[PDB]
């Protein structure tokens, strides 16, 4: 059926026809909606799901059942046939790599999708060739503070076995250290990993913002460290425009977004590493980053050299540090010329791209759950849209730590 | 299904097993497919479709009171199902009822509040007749609710329906509300969320003053008459004007709003019975007033006003201006709601006393439905603990359901 959505703000209606060719599920049943949980090969499975895709692709390109498109199928069908697998065309990796992209539920920030530097690196072989690709990435993304959103695809799964992997979960992060009176130093979100570091031989200067290095696994084989050069990790210090004091905080960010351990799945085929990055919406920082119990947690601390009443919840002397913040953290920004977008104007494109989705495409899957900023939630019209979720194909994907299935 | 559902909260690693889920009676709307979780809406009963509904909900009963499989209970089934032979329908008694009210608030996903749910005053209104015997009970509701400011929570119920040409309706979405009245030149005065409601209302006979924050009469609907006109008596209606604690301007916007939401437009289900005038209430979450009452750009939308008197830079978004000026909007209303002694909960108190709630149903219930996009407050809301904890939403009965507004249905006499 053709299911409709409406703007209760704008009482603008669209209607979802694309949903109709997911095939994939999404988790919930007819009894039970799991939209808030973060999550819930072989020859004989491969070739449909090639085939799906090839002939998605022909489809775009507004060539289905042409001689290009029968000869592309019959060379895959005969080459997962002699090897068990097949080998995307350049074009097909560009165009499969902005589809997963474009059908992210999660993202807001799709209305970019189809501007994608795309970096084919499946002619690697080593952690050091890794490296060298993941550097012309930084460096190319980076752009001097005017961010390109960029991928680099490394060699796809063969047998489980000879996985690449970065080990990091974003190329640039900071380490967080475990205090001997039980505290944490810099991101407790990386303590695991800081650890799994220093125990292959990174030697941690223990400061509060530490920028880990490079933990590369490929074809298998343990992973081996190696450090960006920091001339090419663009780095922003925070600052208030109107509370001089707030510099004195201390308080840094890397420019560049880059998340490192999903899975990028096209076609049936599995890359197990594809770093992507694109530009920070501020609140990724000023609200999650900085003021998450289990990471900065700094709220208590701005609060207090903004001297507000912390004595009763309902001065609302959280919410008062917390706009501060991120106003801060987006004047810094554009003050160093650094790409930010705010969640205000981040939220007018989303809508306004599912708008186009709709009229071009029949649809655009949306979580609400993620989409909606995690401050001032209703005053950004995605909190007033419905939406519709689904999953289609190429997709990003979430993988295991490869921490807890490597073996050495 | 599964019978152990695992959910994690992702602040503090905390993990709970749901086994309640498989006390599902309805749909969600989400399929294997698709979810529709952030969708807002995703003629009577036969005899043979009442009769496990009954079953079901005086099973539940007596499991309730640790009578089940008892001689109170077999006798009690079998009345009412002699009763659905005999008449097509049956009569709660008063124990059920009560039983019935607090868990439809007990199983409203959606619901914040709900760590209250046993405490309800129920008021039983089968015995209502007429549109003004429901103005008395509405009003003693709203005196009893009101209390002079210490809130407490009520639902009256009236007569189930019964062939659905004689429902029982309050017309009204919540008993006090304010009007809004559309201008020749398109702006609107008053609240632009009730101007139908208030136009129906002037077409029944009201006279408008015409204001900003009139209280809209009860257009009451008894029996499947024609509604009929009411004023509620303005004493029984508790205001509260809104200023700032450090703003001495805020007091010269002239805002207020009203002590007690009382939703008024649900259905109440209970064993298969429809009682479709149940109008309940509680106490506010500041941010439902001073986010969404007053922010929303279709509602009050004073954001642009409240920034200009902060003296802040609106021609950039990223300057925040309008995130800043929300903040000191919802310290106004609760200041001015505690200053006054009307109850009142801030999102923060609010959303940490529902992870409590929710753990406690988890551990003593196997569960307890709950619907993020609901539960996580309108503002800040990752710095809230609701926003890290995964939730499993799913429908229990005895529930409180949407139904479609009363002059879309009624037959005019
Ligand atoms: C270009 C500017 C972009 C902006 C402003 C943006 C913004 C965001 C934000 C705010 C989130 C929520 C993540 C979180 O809260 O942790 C997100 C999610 C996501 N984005 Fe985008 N994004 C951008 C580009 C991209 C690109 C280039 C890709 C891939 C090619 C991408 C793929 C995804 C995926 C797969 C998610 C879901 C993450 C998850 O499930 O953990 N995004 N985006
Ligand atoms: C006692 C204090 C209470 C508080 C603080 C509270 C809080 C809330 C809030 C903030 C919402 C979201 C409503 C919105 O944003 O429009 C809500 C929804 C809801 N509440 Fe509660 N509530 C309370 C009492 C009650 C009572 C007494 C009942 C019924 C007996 C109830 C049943 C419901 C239902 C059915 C919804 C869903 C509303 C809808 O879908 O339109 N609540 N509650
Ligand atoms: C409940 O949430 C979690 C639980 C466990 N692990 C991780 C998470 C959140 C995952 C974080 N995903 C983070 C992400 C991904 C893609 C992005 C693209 C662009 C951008 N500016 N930011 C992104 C940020
Ligand atoms: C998308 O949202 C809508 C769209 C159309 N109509 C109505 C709505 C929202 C429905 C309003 N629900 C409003 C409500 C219900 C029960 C409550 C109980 C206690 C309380 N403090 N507030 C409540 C507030
Ligand atoms: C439990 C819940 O699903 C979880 O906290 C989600 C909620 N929405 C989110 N939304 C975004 N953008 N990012 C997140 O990490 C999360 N976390
Ligand atoms: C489209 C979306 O589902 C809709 O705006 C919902 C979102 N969450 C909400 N949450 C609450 N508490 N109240 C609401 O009215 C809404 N509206
Ligand atoms: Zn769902």
């Amino acid at each position: 059926r053709f299911l409709k959505v409406k703007n209760w703000e704008t009482e603008v209606v669209l209607t979802d026809t694309l949903h109709l060719k997911s095939t994939l599920e999404t988790g919930c049943t007819e009894y039970i909606c799991m939209g808030s949980i973060m999550h819930p090969a072989t020859k004989d499975q491969l070739f449909p799901l090639a085939k799906e895709f090839i002939d998605q692709y022909y489809s775009s390109i507004k060539r289905f059942g042409s001689k290009a498109h029968m000869e592309r199928l019959e060379e895959v069908n005969k080459e997962i046939d002699t090897t068990s697998t097949y080998q995307l065309k350049d074009t097909e990796l560009i165009y499969g790599a902005k589809h997963a992209w474009r059908n992210a539920s999660r993202c807001v920030g799709r209305i970019q999708w189809s501007k994608l530097q795309v970096f084919d690196a499946r002619d690697c072989t080593t952690a050091h060739g890794m490296f060298n690709y993941i550097c012309n990435h930084v460096k190319y993304a980076t752009n001097k503070g005017n961010l390109r959103s960029a991928i680099t695809i490394f060699p796809q799964r063969t047998d489980g076995k000879h996985d690449f992997r970065v080990w990091n979960s974003q190329l640039i992060r900071y380490a967080g250290y475990k205090q001997p009176d039980g505290s944490t130093l810099g991101d407790p979100a990386n303590v695991q990993f800081t650890e799994i570091c220093i125990q292959q031989g990174w030697k941690p200067p223990r400061g509060r913002f530490d920028v880990l290095p490079l933990l590369l696994q490929a074809n298998g084989n343990d992973p081996e460290l190696f450090q960006i050069p920091p001339e090419l990790v663009l780095e922003v210090p925070i600052r208030h425009p109107k509370f001089e004091w707030f510099k004195d905080l201390g308080l840094k960010w890397y420019g560049l977004p880059a998340v490192s351990n999903m899975l990028l799945e096209i076609g049936g085929l599995e890359f197990s590493a594809c770093p992507f990055s694109g530009w920070y919406m501020g609140t990724e920082i000023g609200v999650r980053d900085y003021c998450d119990n289990s990471r900065y947690n700094i709220l208590e601390e701005v609060a207090k050299k903004m001297n507000l009443d912390m004595r009763k919840t309902s001065s609302l002397w959280k919410d008062q540090a917390l706009v501060e913040i991120n106003i801060a953290v987006l004047y810094s920004f554009q003050s160093d010329k650094v790409t930010i977008v705010d969640h205000h104007s981040a939220t007018e494109s989303f809508i306004k791209h599912m708008e186009n989705e709709y009229r071009c495409r029949g649809g655009c899957p949306a979580d609400w759950v993620w989409i909606v900023p995690p401050m001032s939630g209703s005053i950004t019209p995605v909190f007033h849209q419905e939406m519709l979720n689904y999953r289609l194909t190429p997709s990003f994907e979430y993988q295991p730590d490869p921490w807890n299935t490597h073996v050495w």
